[PDB]
């Protein structure tokens, strides 16, 4: 493994959360040489479930992008299996804006998404399909920075309906295309200050609705311009949405000319 380290190397400070197969922890990670750094650790089962959480470290450690969540290492040769991350003070995404619920501008949630959709450009660059693309596994610093988390090279826990293009609940294609469908469901969760997509309906109900042209209205004081960046996201047809790099230069054309974020129906 690349970035193999020391457990003697790594303090444990407290329990943040609960991840799929075990406890987050805060911790401090002080090796030779290096400044001493804030840490999020993911501790871990049969050998198939050992390599399918260590695949998280595998794919993050070969990324390098400031709105991708960064490797700091794995403690693998000793035990409890652990994946250390840089720190995010404010955690995942739709748990902080609900928290802080209409105290962002407009501006700053366009600079969030931005942040989020530059995340995307490069996994889409790397022909890195996401599958998992939702506001709660985007993380949040001090600085409000968004990174895109929760990576694997496992194949579908169950697919996440709400967030998921039509194409891929169908027919199981999971492409750059299908992530920009749930970008725009990401946008829309943003907007909403972390409301739940289609929180009034069941998941029949969601794949019933969307085929039968369905989409999410604007949520309250949402700019136009954005809701029409996530209709053309929920393009039935995955070749008509924007790509990646189409989606960062239309929110930069936003936060250069914040006049057109007025707009409101
Ligand atoms: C005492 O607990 C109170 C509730 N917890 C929080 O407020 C909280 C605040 C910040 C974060 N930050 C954080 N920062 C980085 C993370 C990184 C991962 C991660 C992802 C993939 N592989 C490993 C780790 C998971 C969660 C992460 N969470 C988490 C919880
Ligand atoms: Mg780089
Ligand atoms: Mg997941």
């Amino acid at each position: 493994f690349a970035k193999e380290i020391d457990v003697s190397y790594v303090k444990i400070e407290e329990v943040i959360g609960a991840g799929e197969f075990g406890e987050v922890c805060r911790g401090r990670l002080k090796a030779p040489g290096k400044k001493e750094s804030c840490v999020a650790i993911k501790t871990l089962y049969t050998e198939r479930q050992r390599r399918e959480f260590l695949s998280e470290a595998s794919i993050m450690g070969q990324f390098e992008h400031p709105n991708i969540i960064r490797l700091e290492g794995v403690v693998t040769n000793s035990m409890p299996v652990m994946i250390l991350t840089e720190f995010m003070e404010n955690g995942a995404l739709d748990s902080f804006l609900r928290l802080n619920d209409g105290q962002f501008t407009v501006i700053q949630l366009v600079g969030m998404l931005r942040g989020i959709a530059s995340g995307m450009r490069y996994l889409a660059e790397m022909s890195y399909v996401h599958r998992d693309l939702a506001a709660r596994n985007i993380l949040v610093n001090s600085n409000l920075v968004c990174k895109v988390s929760d990576f694997g090279l496992s194949r579908f826990g169950k697919i996440p309906i709400r967030w998921t293009a039509p194409e891929a609940i169908a027919f199981r294609k999971f492409t750059s295309a299908s992530d920009a469908w749930s970008y725009g469901i990401v946008m829309w969760e943003v907007m909403s200050f972390g409301e739940r997509p289609y929180w009034d309906m069941s998941n029949q109900d969601v794949i019933n609705a969307i085929e039968q042209d369905y989409r999410l209205p604007p949520p309250p004081d949402c700019p136009t311009s954005l809701h029409q960046l996530m209709l053309d996201c929920w393009q039935k047809d995955r070749n008509a949405r924007p790509r990646f790099p189409q989606v960062v230069s239309a929110l930069d054309k936003m936060i250069r000319n914040p006049a057109s974020l007025k707009i409101v129906a």
